[PDB]
């Protein structure tokens, strides 16, 4: 029972990265240059993009699959130097648990589980409120809504694995 | 009879991943920027284009070659672990008959056979109904066409084996 | 005789793969981006491009280039996995000499000999006929005389062979 | 106390070349395209842009990573070349402190703490003072902040090492 | 005096090849983007500039490197499948002077000396005659020049060698 | 103290590259692209920006590098054939020696100490004399300040060891 | 109380008069050149103005304004070349009545008693149903009401003194 | 006393109709033309300019001018005819009373005492609310006060001459 | 019986001259500016304008009205300076009667009976057929039909009178 | 002595009304239609323009020429009706003198003596202050002198008179 | 026989005069606001419009008309001074006919007898020869050749005249 | 001999009056609108149009006209006074000629003879010199020469008389 957890763990983390490697930087290409506001006023639209999209997602997740496989580096670099084990296997399982648990909320609080097609502005030097426009919203919130669901399961099973050992 | 089928299933998912790597990246590239509607309306292009293509044909594609490849690779990371063996091989067998089928199917309700060359929108903020014109559907279609021949091959194949074994 | 024949073949066709990979990708990049009609219509240039150019040179050559060389993979990966091997031998020269003979067919019918400077278009949305204007005729003239010349070559090539063996 | 220490710098080194190289010359790709500034002159544009940065932020951050690793490659062809050590890991450290707390000094007095959304102009050919507009301010001064709290970190630990040494 | 001729040969080859590979294709990129013609007529620009420029130096020179590199690929293929030597040598020797002279009469005779900064243009469905205006002449010119004694270079001590043997 | 010189010899060319090769090909992408003149005539920016700019920066930086590793690659292919040397080695260094002065004046001469932001032209077809605006000044100001000063230091160099040796 | 009636029924129509020639040609003048659609299809404006506006208010009013003139020139043409006159002067009072209440019904039928500020089109060349906007529908609403109210009173006035007469 | 007031109300009445005649025409040109909007919307301009001026002030003067003259013109046909006075006498000053109240009181409710610079809109086709600009502010509210101030002296002198007579 | 028909002719004429002179020049005023083809061919509207209305309606009409009456200032000139008159009665008639008729007839083969809203267009330099669209068609062919019933009553009238006098 | 002044002041008088309804309405058409600043915000151009030009010369020229007419209209009026004169005689005269004095000051304190070529603006929606541009200042400049000129001389004439009569 | 003549010279100079003065100004209205040519240069419309219509055709009749009716104003002038007259009337006949030969002469050699719808242009600033295309040149030959018969009749009878006195 | 000369003179000024107000009008309507300046500075265009024709040519010849005409008016308001005339007209003689030789200089002195089609122009807010293009400039020089002619008549004429008087 024990035995493919590890296996799957990292069938999952495999996975997640190739996903978010081939294909992501592709779909947010044009998310600035696609964005556009109902206006004649110069400098409206770099204000109200900046406002909507304030950390884009693909530099999210780039930053949270670097920082989550620190850990491991660290160990492999301590026991090459080497070249007390149990005690830093205990404290790296731990660390992973809290830093993938960060990542998931800040996540949901971040950017929810859906992205609209419009947007309402009220950002100087833009006149009153503004109506705004944006590419590509279906696709967006099903990448959304896969990476959820691929952090969930990777939460699950680092549980698992806690209190495995206990 | 069963020793060739090994072979082709072999050349034919390589084939498939080097045709999906080469050039399919390219007919793709300006989907969206060619994509042009006959109005006056500032965002209608953006909600015509989404409402016509919510999912790319490459990304679909992507996705499904990598997902029917993981079985394969947990049969792997076990194997190397290991450093009831037939019992995962029927398993990974069985999954990967039912992934196919499932990929195929969802193909066929999502895209259906053919890309015209006009589409007709009535999403808001395009007043009534507006038409549009989209950019190279010849091509498209003959991928289309394409990619589901190679599935079906694909289809074929592993039932043959699964009624192989038995 | 039919010594320096394979050496001839070998060096044919890696000639051949390096004339398409590494120059013929960007002829073709700018092709519907200068294409350009006399017109007031929107969604005519689209229609005409796609009438004019239904598939583009390089796919088809990238597709014939990967599909000829699918049964030395075959022979390959039987040779590997037996670790009868004359009839495979026969019947691989057979299927490449009949692939290479329908590509070359398919080619002349499909574009003929010479890419013209102006193109007339009937298709709706454009009203009665129009005139087009295409990017770079000359250099894909070249480019097509000079393919059709190589596939000449290797044709003339593999039936040496099969007359050889006999 | 010490064993760690070196662990933790190489492991802030890795993080920092990581961050840095795959992502931040993507954010920065459009900064003068979608810089726009309040005018009719001729030639406004480019002197405001010119003065409001003279040098990007990635062109100097990869400068001094270059810099920084500097006395590590002498060190490694010193001994590649001998096939007094201490001595030269001994400069090595103090040269390595003073590069690293020059450099953070500069940053800060270079750039400050954030990036505003509004630049005033007063540079020929401009009439008086215009008013120009910023792109992805936000973003940009997360980044100043993630890459001035990770050079701290460094400091810190190579004045540990030094007065481990003494 | 034969001894240094093979390594001098073989030092020109690569730097000839690696001038080639590293800046030529970033010279010639915006070379139809920036091309313009005084006029008001829809397509002009495209058959003048089809006539100004028939086959990019680039492209000729790509083929160039790759023609005169076969007899060694050639020989090498030979040499490998053994496992009359000389009159092999011989032969290929005299068929790379053959091809390099061939190749340097054939770029006189297509592009002369110099690039100039203005092309005069009488093609349909141009009115009459038209001006029309380069990019980056001078930088063209001086490759150009360069190009062509490297090439001399080359021919002089092949021909060296080839009255060393014979 | 002749012992540090070739280490420092090596660490000095070594950054040089680096530096050219990291970042200076992105300062200079948009150099045609945003450069303009206060006029309506055609063509006018194309020959202002010729003659403004004959032989880019990057240009002449990646020939001089690569023209002055020629020696070394001369030296190593000798060496390599003979599976006095001494003289060899004289000549390859007076020949570096020449060479690299060579280059450093010929700087001078081309380029001078700075890149001011504005340019006068007086060349057909413009009437008169225009006024141009040049992008990105005092970047390119900073990389060419840069630039000779490493120069400077391989000029230094290379004259101690020729003094060392005699 | 036949005695008033004369006086008042002068006093109306020189009143009607001076109306329609002083303000109403100014009020008209710029109908279809602030007439404007939401398309990108030549030739719809045209359509669209034609259908909603076949013929103007103003040359309606001129129009009737002459026609109801040509009985008193008719009588006066006589009364002036005789140099039965209460037989013309009965025939003339009845073709008046008869004349004034069909341009009045007219009136009615053709234009209403309002003019909307939108208009809903589907004429060819305009691709389906496509929506336009109108200039000054206030001030025209306000002129159409006034004119019936004065026609009207004209009317009562008219059959008062046939009932007067009998 | 009341000798000169019919004097000064002939000299008040001709000085109006002179300075309404001669000048005020050509301030109210260009109303529409130079009205303009800060928005995208096809449509918006209209709508906005027809909410801000329902009727203008010129047709609004033009008309109180030609009306409020009527009861002379009745009194003159009448006398004219005629070939009870004091009678009609009477009636006709109290109706040029109660006429020139209407109108100031009227005028007074419509326009208000100044025309503003800036005017905020709230009609479809306009998204929430838009600022719109309006052309010659200023000449247009010196107008309204001077009418203003004129019809109050006639107003005066009527009162005045009612109660003379009694 | 003959009485009326001088007044009737006089008041037929009376009325056609003021329905074509205070309304007729301004339905054409903007007859060519709002022509439109679709095209991009520089003078295509042109020559297709001057093609589909070689002589306007308006020049044509106050043409005939000025030539139709000619014979009477002949008439009055002559009786001007007398201070056989039948005879020149007669003959004014006969010259009268001929003019309208030929006026009429012309009318008829020059325009017909309608003014259609689109028109097809093949001269130079336009290329192929063009599609051109028309302003105001509607009233202009109610005009056209007025003025052919008023010219068909004076014909009528004037033969009348011809065979009164026989 | 005093014959001749009532001449010549009748003639100027005459020669002013002249000039200013002749040419004047001309110079001034195109006033707003030129006027143009440096900007790109929306709006701007109206608030600038209200504020360098509130009352139009030709308006303020219109108005002094009718308000110095009054007094001789009440004089005629007055001795219409006749049908103390000396009384009336003084009383007209001393308010002429009055009303020719107060027009001059006020136009000296309206216009001063030049029109210059440039404004300076600093009027909402305007961001700080730009820079605006005049149409014909110098034919402006010399109608105001001449206009002062004259309106100086016909002070000096009704003073002239006024201390004749005493 | 000299009786008529005499009436239908004064018949044939009215209805020059009256042909002219009601149309003629408003067929060449819009002479230069649409005349185009096909080229990119600023200035080259002016030189060529001058060039193909030094002067205008309604200029030239004009002038002509007014100054072939300045010996009847002498005539006349010098009757009234009166209050040798056969001496006069000769004087004034030959006057009269040699003023007529003189402007149809040179109407003949400034004009011809058609207007043609192209004009080939070779006047600087125009680069080479340009193209140009005409408004209206159907109408312009029709009113051409008929102020040519005009003016040819009134030759005619003023020769008669001239012969029938002697 | 001096009685022609009265009605000569009377002839020749009705001539000038009627040509300058028929036709001059309408030459200089587009003499600003179809001014050019090759340059993208806002307000170069005013000013250069500004420096090039500081008053109007018809300005000029109107002012002139009317000044010329008023010793007459002078005689004829004294003569109806009156209701020593012979020093009234001697003196008037003398001003009139007085008048008309300086019109005719100062004519001489602000326009010359000729009007060119180029113009440079060197005036804030252009940048060094420029190069502008005139309207009609042959037309213009014609006017300005049948101008001079006529004037230098009427100056001939008037000495004439003043001489024969003595
Ligand atoms: O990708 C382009 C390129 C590649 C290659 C190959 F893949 F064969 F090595 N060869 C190139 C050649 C060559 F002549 F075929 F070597 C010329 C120009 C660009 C080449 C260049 C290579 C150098 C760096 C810039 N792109
Ligand atoms: O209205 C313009 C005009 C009018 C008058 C006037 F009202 F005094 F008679 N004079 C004009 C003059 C004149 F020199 F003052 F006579 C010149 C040019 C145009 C004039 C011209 C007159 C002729 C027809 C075209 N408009």
């Amino acid at each position: 029972s024990t035995m493919i957890g590890r296996i799957l763990l990292t069938v999952v983390v495999i996975f997640r990265i190739l996903i978010v490697a081939i294909v992501g930087e592709t779909v947010y290409d044009d998310e600035q240059t696609m964005f556009v506001c109902n206006t004649l006023q110069p400098g409206c639209n770099q204000a109200c993009y900046d406002r909507a999209f304030p950390i884009s997602h693909i530099r999210y997740w780039v930053f949270q699959i670097i920082m989550v496989c620190t850990p491991s580096l660290c160990f492999i670099t301590y026991s090459v130097h080497q070249s007390g084990i149990s005690r830093f296997y205990i404290i790296q399982v731990v660390f992973r648990n809290a830093l993938e648990i960060g990542f998931l909320v800040g996540q949901y609080f971040l950017y929810g589980f859906s992205v609209p097609g419009l947007y309402e502005c009220n950002r100087y030097p833009c006149i009153k409120e503004v109506e705004c426009y944006v590419s590509r919203p279906t696709e967006k919130t099903v990448f959304l809504v896969f990476m959820f669901a691929v952090s969930g399961i990777c939460v699950v099973l680092n549980l698992a694995e806690l209190n495995h050992l206990g």
